[PDB]
């Protein structure tokens, strides 16, 4: 009952008292942020709370935070926190454990290289001119945009080629059988009534593994389990077309001290990489959009920028995106106010002492991105959208431990550059083509979900007219 | 349902072929000895079979038993196969895992010295008189003796001196508090239907761990917990009576490398040297007893060694038990007969290769006793108890990997100097006053239980006739 709830009241560590079976799972009414936000305000630098009957320690201080993301990576804080069923996507890089994850990220590093990802660049243009044919049909239709649509589908785009060499206008083929299939693989809500039921009920995980039960739904791990086969093998036949798709990439390191990739480790890494990428770029994205459109002026500069650089809509390349500064300010600062991944884990697997602060073996270790982000301490005015944070003249003032959009240290975000170009790309030949205003249905100011994922509540519509 | 049933054929590696859900536990209808001889001689030196979807792979090579056993024990092969639920006593030496265990045994074995078992002596022989007087009681009265009720009290009596220096003849206070919990630690059955439901359906543990359920019975634990802490109390008050049982030998060691002894460790390991040593000491006195009964000219020498070395029915010393040669023998060929644990096992817990064999992460590595101590390929007669096997002069010839009655290696009996003192001490005392013959309803020749645990299908009864 209140087994584990002795936890925090004997190290002295402060927090929202538990209630018996459900920990704290209660206090999650208003979502993870909003619960970040208030256990900060209250308890101060560190905190505790239960998820279930599972202890979740809160840490602040960057040089703590330091300490568990980078210096006792590997031998303490090295794992995030068990959830399940997952069934064989245990085997995927961001759910596996120890020594099975070093070895898959030693295994999958020269994959995101880039030289790989300078290569994989004009795959993904191409698709932005594709984004751009479709918004102008909704711009000389002057009718409100749906921009998590029209970002979907471009992410959606650019996934299907870069990990698969698979070619599709989803947003006008979107009953094509590996768009139907793809559009399914979202991200978890941690706060809907299954996976609440699960932290409340962990020992039932073992009963849904052993039914073939699993988060990932059985009917997509299937279809794509036997199209990579499909591909495995008919890419071994006309072995003249090369590719650059991360398939191929890791057909090829197959082709060897590590163990290389087993055909079924394979096939979970490619599922990961879309699970991982797909909605979180078009949220991104159309965050990203939404501040463009309520501040007209950060917009236009934006576009005089890409103007100077890509002169006469030339087309983006790798140098010319990394050029552009302003461009990524603009990035940089929507991803401090809407860090959609919300908190950084780590599982503590050893007793230990770091900064001075003990921590019990089996604790959850949890670094709060969202609240530091808008904390007074490091950001001023944290609730305006301001870009010149992010100025070259700024960014001496800016801690890699409170700005963490993407983790930090070995276990952080490896498509990190990937999404980064993709999103600008996109960004680039969009903003060359287009302008983007308010609706009177725009949701102004646009309110969070009280879920367990960090979306607006109301989707985001705005205006697109043509330059 | 047939999840992990492909091991063993893919390794190449013969077997039984399992049963959906059961694996091979149907095969245990004959016990786990009778199952281990038949697979060693059908399918040879190493061979794989299921509990329920659990493999085990069974070896045979006493160069790769010890590469288990004591090469790769810290790195590989540390811990015991889990079984549950076990609750608390998941910190008890013989449950714990990985560096919970090294530490446990690093600060217990000061424990288990020969000085503090010297020191212990004149306890347990205090006991072997006691046995006398019982025995001699039966003996006046002309009836049968059931072995195991006189050595089950001899076995309780020492256990609740030289543990809690709690003195009692329990044979005769059969309803003292202390004697009717502490009969109640009998070892586990595992062929019982509950644990092979438990074999079966292993996702059930977590379920029973949360509801409290445990293999050691609540109301023994409960009951040994507060006895401990009320000596615990009482023997900081009156200071002056020294102590020599395990119970302050572990109370100076929270008086400190490692963290000492917490009071709940300290209670687990209190109750696990109990259920480890008291039917075990009376089930092997009793099979000694039995072929002494069976072999009356080997009664017949070991009462003459016994008189040589402790004339006129002197009390035996820790130097004189040592001195016994032909004790020595005795109780080592009926250990080789009757080795009560059956069988070593030791979880892999990594991909490893080892004398060239590979061995999968997870797979439970077992070392089949029984069968080794009656291989024919090192035994000659493997059937007749022959002490002359482990003489001075023949003692060159045998495998401390194929004779492991305390198993081996850094993980073996940690008490395993204390059984034998304790033992020997008993079978002193007892042959130096009385010599044992079979009744009528003597089971000869004894035949083995069926079940789970190595004991005889009857219970042993002789005659006891005072010399
Ligand atoms: C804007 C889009 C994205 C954001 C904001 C984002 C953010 C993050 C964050 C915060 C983590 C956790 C790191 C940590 O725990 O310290 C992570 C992990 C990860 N991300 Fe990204 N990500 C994005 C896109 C992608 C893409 C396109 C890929 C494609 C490969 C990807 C692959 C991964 C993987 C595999 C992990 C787990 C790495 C590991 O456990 O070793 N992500 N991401
Ligand atoms: C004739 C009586 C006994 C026999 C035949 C016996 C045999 C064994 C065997 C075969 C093992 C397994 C070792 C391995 O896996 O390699 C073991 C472990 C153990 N025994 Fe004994 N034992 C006896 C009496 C005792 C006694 C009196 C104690 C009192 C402390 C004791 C304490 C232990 C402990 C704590 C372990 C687990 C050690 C660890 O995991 O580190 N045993 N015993
Ligand atoms: C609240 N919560 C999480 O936030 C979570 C999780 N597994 C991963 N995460 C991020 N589980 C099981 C969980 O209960
Ligand atoms: C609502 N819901 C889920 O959300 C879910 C699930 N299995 C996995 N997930 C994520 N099941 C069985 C379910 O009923
Ligand atoms: C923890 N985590 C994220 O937070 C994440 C992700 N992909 C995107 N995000 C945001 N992956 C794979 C992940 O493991
Ligand atoms: C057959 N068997 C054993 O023999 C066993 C066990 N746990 C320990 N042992 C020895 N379990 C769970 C088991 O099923
Ligand atoms: C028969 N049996 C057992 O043998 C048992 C048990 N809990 C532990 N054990 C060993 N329960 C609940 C049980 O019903
Ligand atoms: C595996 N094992 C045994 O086989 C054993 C024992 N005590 C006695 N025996 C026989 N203990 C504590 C143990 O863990």
């Amino acid at each position: 009952g209140t087994h584990s709830h002795g936890l925090f009241k004997k190290l002295g560590i402060p927090g929202p008292t538990p209630l018996p079976f459900l920990g704290n799972i209660l206090s999650y009414h208003k979502g993870f942020c909003m619960f970040d936000m208030e256990c900060h305000k209250k308890y101060g630098k560190v905190w505790g709370f239960y998820d279930g009957q599972q202890p979740v320690l809160a840490i602040t201080d960057p040089d703590m935070i330091k300490t568990v993301l980078v210096k006792e990576c590997y031998s303490v804080f090295t794992n995030r926190r068990p959830f399940g069923p997952v069934g064989f996507m245990k085997s995927a890089i961001s759910i596996a454990e120890d020594e099975e994850w070093k070895r898959l990220r030693s295994l999958l590093s020269p994959t995101f290289t880039s030289g790989k990802l300078k290569e994989m660049v004009p795959i993904i243009a191409q698709y932005g001119d594709v984004l751009v044919r479709n918004l102008r049909r909704e711009a000389e239709t002057g009718k409100p945009v749906t921009l998590k649509d029209v970002f979907g589908a471009y992410s959606m785009d650019v996934i299907t080629s870069t990990s698969f060499g698979v070619n599709i206008d989803s947003l006008n083929n979107p009953q094509d059988p590996f768009v139907e299939n793809t559009k399914k693989l979202l991200r978890f809500d941690f706060l809907d009534p299954f996976f609440l039921s699960i932290t409340v009920f962990p020992f039932l995980i073992p009963i849904l593994e052993v039914l073939n039960i699993c988060v990932f739904p059985r009917e997509v791990t299937n279809f794509l389990r036997k199209s990579v086969k499909r591909m495995k093998e008919s890419r071994l036949e006309d072995t003249q077309k090369h590719r650059v798709d991360f398939l191929q990439l890791m057909i090829d390191s197959q082709n060897s001290s590590h163990k290389a990739l087993s055909d079924l480790e394979l096939v979970a890494q490619s599922i990961i990489f879309i699970f991982a990428g797909y909605e979180t770029t078009s949220s991104v994205l159309s965050f990203i959009m939404y501040e463009l459109a309520t501040h007209p002026d950060v917009q236009q500069k934006l576009q005089e920028e890409i103007d100077a650089v890509l002169p006469n809509k030339a087309p983006p390349t790798y140098d010319t995106v990394l050029q552009m500064e302003y461009l990524d300010m603009v990035v940089n600062e929507t991803l401090r106010l809407f860090p959609i991944a919300m908190r950084l884990e780590r599982v503590c697997k050893k007793d230990v002492e770091i900064n001075g602060m003990f921590i019990p073996k089996g604790v959850v270790v949890m670094i709060p991105s969202y609240a530091l982000h808008r904390d007074p301490k490091y950001w001023t005015e944290p609730e305006k959208f301001l870009p010149e944070r992010f100025s070259k003249k700024n960014k001496d003032n800016i801690d890699p431990y409170i700005y963490t959009p993407f983790g930090s240290g070995p276990r952080n975000c490896i498509g990190m550059r990937f999404a980064l170009m993709n999103m600008k790309l996109a960004l680039i030949r969009v903003l060359q083509n287009f302008s983007f205003k308010p609706c009177k249905e725009t949701q102004i100011p646009l309110k969070l979900s009280l879920g367990g994922l960090l979306q607006p509540e109301k989707p985001v519509v705005l205006k697109v007219e043509s330059r």
